[PDB]
């Protein structure tokens, strides 16, 4: 159980990352 | 305790696709 | 192990919340 915890983390990370880097070129775009 | 830490992804993914949903957004109105 | 995953869920909602006021920055400067 701890270990399906700890997978899911990852994927929050995961997808955290990617929405930051869209959030970067969003700022670049109107930059 | 287990629980807990599970319900609160269950709140950090709920607030993930929220946080798509307005980029989304964000990119259609720049579209 | 019960306490690495809390701070890393600590860690993601802290991102979580700046990302939120990066979005809210970005409505209010096309807006
Ligand atoms: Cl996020």
């Amino acid at each position: 159980r701890m270990k399906q915890i700890e997978d899911k983390i990852e994927e929050i990370l995961s997808k955290q990352y990617h929405i930051e880097n869209e959030i970067a070129r969003i700022k670049k775009l109107i930059g």
